[PDB]
């Protein structure tokens, strides 16, 4: 019904008008606070090196922003040596496009690279939408059979509520401890690049295996990659499930 | 079947094998490029600056990235404004995430946490309202051409991929070709960025690399093209989704 699909669009835009007075009441006093900090950092550092302009001292700060858009670390020699489209990298770039998350910290630059990303997700994100209907399919059985063993409601209401509790023990506690031991994140940081990433939302403000002083293993990409299409997969089928159940309530 | 889902497993293996390896191929001349650029521009700073240490442009360096990854300018003298932050609110919403501007309070992960997590399924909702809306339109439209080869008799089938290329088309002309027009001649963008935006923006991919506005009606009038956008493609992939379970 179409008055139900204008209620729908008043929620909605009632909840990113509650949503954006939130974002802004807890974000905008740090962001005034980082925009006093830079701008005292500049001046102060023109206060000590004389021989600097302020105007020389833009074009440095425009060539390390030029770089890191790029997908350089304008920070040391050091750091340059390694590369961002290496046959693994490149590889879990395509993954991050398919999926739909794009991170962002990776990007095509090349007018060519562009063109082929576009194509590329034209045809590749339907391709991945088949591998997860095929797990979605089989996870659906696995689902099935289990509360067929246990009102239909109350048991299907149970059922629902401790499979959304075993994705969040499997596919979100257990791999956010690994990444705060291993990309060394906070606690919060750790929970909050797991639940962006399976969104598929993907800010790219945490990236897993990201840093150049990360000696990670060769192994480490492509398990994050399969952790991403098991967990993806997963709280699919259960949104299949959800949904699948809502039609048979709506007839 | 399985031995299918192995099937698509493999395809989709070979896929970003196939597509890592262009991607490579096109981009690691560029990045090269630029390292080398980088690398140059800092040593000759140092040069014609012999004042500043090493060390002392490293730290300043790090403090206009620190600047720009909390989302503020490190070039020149808000982005959590009431209209910035409730496109902010719409971009986790829509699962696009651009990540120009993400959450860097503590507090505020934990919200945008809280936010995704109950938000984009009453997105869902609402996606599938203009979907069952537009699934009408699409229905009514397919309903019409058969009537006409009732006596005729030609394969459902092939009225229906006909009808199907036709919507993709309509929306690829109304949401992907004219606002892409529009982002090229107020964001200044060039005819492939326009269109890579576009594309980049409807597949919820959003890699932030190109946002729109960064006039008070743009931010929502883009997020409203973006809700249109989004629901029409989506009412066709549910058409397509649907007459394929027929199939199965
Ligand atoms: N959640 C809707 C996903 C759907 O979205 C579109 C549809 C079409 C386009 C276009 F025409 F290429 F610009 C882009 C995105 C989609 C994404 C990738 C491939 C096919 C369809
Ligand atoms: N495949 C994308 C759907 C998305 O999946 C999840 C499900 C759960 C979670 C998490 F919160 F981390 F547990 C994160 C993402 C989802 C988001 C909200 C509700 C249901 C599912
Ligand atoms: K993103
Ligand atoms: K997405
Ligand atoms: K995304």
């Amino acid at each position: 019904k179409w008055k139900t699909v204008v209620a729908i669009f008043v929620v909605v835009v009632v909840y990113l008008v509650t949503g954006g007075l939130v974002f802004r009441a807890l974000e905008q006093p740090f962001e005034s606070s980082q925009k006093n900090t830079i701008a005292l950092e500049k001046a102060e550092f023109l206060r000590d090196h004389v021989c600097v302009s302020p105007q020389e001292l833009e074009t440095l700060i425009q060539h390390a922003l030029d770089a890191d858009n790029a997908g350089v670390s304008p920070i040391g020699n050091s750091s340059n040596n390694s590369s961002h489209w290496d046959l693994g990298s490149a590889f879990f770039f395509a993954g991050t496009v398919i999926t739909t998350i794009g991170y962002g910290n990776i990007a095509p630059s090349t007018e060519g690279g562009k063109i082929f990303c576009i194509l590329y997700a034209i045809f590749g994100i339907p391709l991945f939408g088949f591998l997860l209907a095929g797990i979605g399919d089989q996870l659906g059985t696995i689902f099935g059979k289990s509360i067929a063993r246990v009102s239909q409601t109350k048991i299907r209401v149970i059922s629902t509520i401790l499979f959304i509790l075993a994705g969040c023990i499997v596919f979100v506690t257990i791999p956010a401890v690994i990444f705060k031991y291993i990309e060394g994140w906070t606690a919060l940081e750790s929970i909050y690049f797991v639940v962006v990433t399976l969104t598929t939302v993907g800010f790219g403000d945490f990236v897993a295996g990201g840093n150049a002083g990360i000696n990670y293993r060769e192994w480490y990409k492509p398990l994050v990659w399969f952790w991403i299409l098991v967990g993806l997969a997963y709280f699919a089928a259960v949104l299949s499930m959800i949904g699948d159940w809502l039609r048979v309530l709506s007839k």
